[PDB]
């Protein structure tokens, strides 16, 4: 039943980069709830002001440790500072300083834990995530002799010099001039897992090298936070409402929302199929919502087409999720036309809400969005991704309403608590 969980974290609430944060906290705390007791290692990276426990020796020189403990029941959280871990350059500064802040962190992890174990007994499991905090886990297996998980978010795919394996006490870990730290962590982890089953299998030829103790454990959603219990009026009104707000008038409404960039997240994909509809007699009954910011091609070609024509409205200011959750909640589709995708958050959040995705039929995307709750196309491909939309467009009928009803049903089975629970059978 119950156990004792070490969980390594490179970010974690309040201190975000993108969403890894949200997510180590919303592990953390749903195995918490389930009984477990966790701890949390994670940097400091600036924002905590900690204890001094100790030095270590990390590059030729000496570090001064530093520690900021907050706890709430089972759940317990080390902030780790020293040195680089002071940087509030989360994944920096700098390459080069990033990587010895990792290696920092790994020798801090194993003075905290020897700290700590003058009180309490070993964690049953050390659960570490992302090749950051590999030097971490592996010193942790090493020197402790725990049971180990590794879980990888995204693959970066990149190698690492054995100088730092080295520095950071694990020679026996770099026999090679450059060595991939995500190879490194499945390779010492007794089971590895990635978010969602079809980003394993889409990078199995990464993954495949762990056969025998590879598995998949999805990504939950908050729902808590994700629903229309917080919008008013009905659906329709909503969007008569936000269009108008735009300077057009009713029409079935399409909205992506990502940052602007090649090979990614895919607006140039979108911008692209947008053309290719701006021609058709349908495209008139077609309302498009562009929201990010990147590129400045990429910025300038939407800046462009919103120009062009009174039926796309393009957004680079930044939105608070309460306003994004007003979006969802109200336009006809999303549309998520990445190249790669992990897990599906926001195929998620956009669910919960009642909006209909249209995405590529990348790693998570393709087990969220089963054929009664969406459309799936090829990535990578603006005439699929144009003719979905035709078909879309088509689709409205009040019977959008099934789809929408199939999609919030479907997005709330992922919870954090069966992920939680999930895990905890990986641990054990
Ligand atoms: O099981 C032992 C190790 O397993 C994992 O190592 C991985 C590496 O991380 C990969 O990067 C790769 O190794 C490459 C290596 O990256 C590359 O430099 C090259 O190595 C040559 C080397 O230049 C040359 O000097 C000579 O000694 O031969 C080497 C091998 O021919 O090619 C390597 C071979 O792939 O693959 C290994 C496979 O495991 C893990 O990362 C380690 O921590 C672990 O110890
Ligand atoms: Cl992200
Ligand atoms: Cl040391
Ligand atoms: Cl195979
Ligand atoms: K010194
Ligand atoms: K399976
Ligand atoms: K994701």
């Amino acid at each position: 039943r119950h156990m004792k969980v070490l969980l390594l974290g490179f970010e974690f609430l309040p201190v975000k980069v993108g969403g890894l944060a949200e997510a180590l906290t919303a592990i953390s705390e749903a195995l918490a709830s389930l009984g477990h007791e966790v701890l949390v290692f994670t940097p400091s990276h600036g924002r905590f002001q900690g204890e001094e426990i100790g030095k270590i020796r990390v590059f030729g020189e000496e570090v001064q440790v530093k520690v900021s403990y907050e706890e709430r029941g089972n759940l317990r959280i080390y902030r780790i500072g020293g040195g680089l871990l002071d940087s509030e350059d989360v994944y920096g500064p700098g390459w080069d300083g990033l990587i010895r802040k990792a290696v920092t962190f790994g020798r801090a992890s194993v003075l905290l834990l020897n700290d700590l174990l003058r009180e309490e007994p070993l964690p049953d499991v050390v659960h570490f995530h992302d090749w950051h905090t590999v030097f971490a886990g592996a010193l942790i297996k090493k020197y402790f002799k725990i049971p180990a998980v590794f879980t990888i978010h995204r693959l970066n795919k990149s190698k690492l010099p054995a100088f730092y394996f080295h520095e950071a006490g694990l020679s026996e870990l770099a026999p090679y001039p450059d060595i991939d730290p995500e190879h490194t962590g499945g390779y010492i982890a007794d089971i590895v897992t990635t978010v969602s089953r079809g980003y394993l299998i889409d990078e199995w030829g990464f993954f495949r090298n762990f056969e025998g103790k590879i598995t998949y454990v999805f990504n939950g959603i908050d729902c808590s936070f994700w629903n229309e219990s917080y919008l008013t009026g009905s659906r329709d009104e909503r969007k008569k409402s936000l269009l108008s707000k735009f300077g057009m008038d009713e029409g079935v409404t399409f909205m992506f929302i990502g940052r602007f960039d090649r090979g990614q997240k895919g607006v140039d994909v979108l911008l692209k199929a947008i053309e290719i509809l701006s021609s058709k007699k349908e495209f008139q009954e077609m309302r498009f919502i562009i929201i990010g910011k990147g590129d400045p091609e990429l910025e300038g070609w939407a800046r462009s087409l919103e120009e062009k024509h009174g039926n796309v409205k393009v957004i680079t200011e930044m939105l608070s999720r309460e306003f994004v959750r007003e979006l969802y909640g109200s336009v006809d589709f999303v549309i998520i036309p990445s190249y790669f995708e992990p897990f599906g958050l926001v195929a998620l959040e956009a669910m919960c809400l009642g909006a209909i995705p249209i995405a590529s039929a990348v790693g998570g995307l393709r087990d969220i969005i089963t054929n009664e709750t969406g459309i799936l196309v090829k990535a990578g491909d603006p005439g699929e991704l144009a003719n979905a939309i035709l078909k879309a467009l088509e689709l409205s009928r009040s019977d959008l309403s099934k789809f929408r009803e199939n999609c919030k049903k479907r997005a709330m089975s992922f919870s954090w608590e069966k992920s939680a629970e999930r895990y905890v059978k990986a641990y054990a």
